[PDB]
């Protein structure tokens, strides 16, 4: 039964290399967004002189985040239906490196959730953006890792014959 389908390798590889580009593309944006914060615009501007293009950031942030949380679920449909016996440590590797993804990713939506909005007055400075910046980058690079090891231990998420 099973109402959803089976997934091939080449279904993994295709739809997981749309991810790979995504969020390779989507991370781009938030650089290409942070040469518009080049400085505050206009002269005077009240305390905070950055505010109205939050809305931009919101969107960038989200949208990265939106397509990281598809190489976990896409990471994890492959790591499901994973069995054999045989082979143990490329689970060990995988799990060690997905989960501490796992635990990274919840972190930074706190943080990022948190410059979303304040309790406080103000929300945050542009210098929590120069570490937000180099966080957003430290995610996508273990996403390109991690494909690596779905692709060491591929053949069992899914099945992949020898010729």
């Amino acid at each position: 039964g099973s109402g959803r389908e089976p997934l091939e390798l080449e279904v993994a590889v295709e739809t997981l290399a749309r991810l790979q580009q995504g969020v390779s593309t989507t991370v781009a944006h938030l650089l290409d967004l942070v040469g518009s914060a080049s400085g505050p615009g206009g002269w005077r501007s009240t305390s905070e002189p950055q505010e109205p293009p939050v809305q931009d950031l919101k969107a960038a942030v989200a949208a990265v985040h939106g397509a990281v949380h598809e190489l976990l679920e896409f990471a994890r449909s492959a790591v499901s239906s994973a069995t054999h016996t045989s082979d143990r440590t490329l689970h060990a590797k995988l799990s060690r490196q997905l989960q501490k993804m796992e635990d990274v990713y919840q972190t930074l939506v706190v943080h990022g959730q948190v410059l979303d909005s304040g309790r406080g007055g103000p929300g945050f400075t542009l210098d929590d953006l120069d570490r937000l910046v180099a966080c957003s980058r430290a995610v996508p690079e273990d996403a390109k890792q991690l494909a690596s090891f779905l692709h060491g231990n591929a053949s069992l998420l899914f099945r992949r014959t020898k010729a």
